[PDB]
């Protein structure tokens, strides 16, 4: 079945816990494989020591610049961007996996993990999983952020992987 992966996280350097993700290769199976394959790293590259680099108190978590750590970057596995796959799966709540991006067709390796329900972002970003077990840690990732999207602390994705 569909691909679960998963990140540790530190704060600080203070272990947080794992986010545990299903992703829905059978809705959007090429969102899945880029994201399935840069937490194995098999490519040579992904989300090992990159950051949680913006992240908002009761909207997301967000992730994924493995190349400039600020929001300006990331790759994918296919070339630095790729299509937006589909929009089948909405933005319904907290828990939601979602590509960053920056308009349309410009998916790359940026992602976030919705806190709330972010409606408005249907349709414009494309949905691909969610949070299976770790919602705690979210929540304590997510308290470490701002109105800004500065976090006050630093916030490592230490490890990463596929579970099945």
């Amino acid at each position: 079945g569909n691909p679960l992966v998963y990140l540790d996280v530190d704060a600080n350097g203070k272990p947080l816990g794992r986010v545990v993700l299903e992703l829905k290769a059978d809705v959007v199976p090429k969102t899945a494989e880029n994201f399935r394959a840069l937490c194995t790293g098999e490519k040579g590259f992904g989300y090992k020591g990159s950051t949680f680099h913006r992240v908002i108190p009761s909207f997301m978590c967000q992730a994924g610049d493995f190349t400039n750590h600020n929001g300006t970057g990331g790759k994918s596995i296919y070339g630095s961007r790729f299509p937006d796959e589909n929009f089948t799966l909405k933005h319904v709540g907290p828990g939601v996996l979602s590509m960053a991006n920056a308009g349309p067709n410009t998916n790359g390796s940026q992602f976030f993990i919705c806190t709330i329900k972010t409606d408005w972002l249907d349709g414009k970003h494309v949905v691909f999983g969610h949070v299976i077990e770790g919602m705690d840690v979210v929540k304590k990732i997510e308290s470490f952020g701002s109105k800004s999207g500065r976090t006050s602390k630093k916030i490592v994705i230490t490890d990463c992987g596929q579970l099945s």
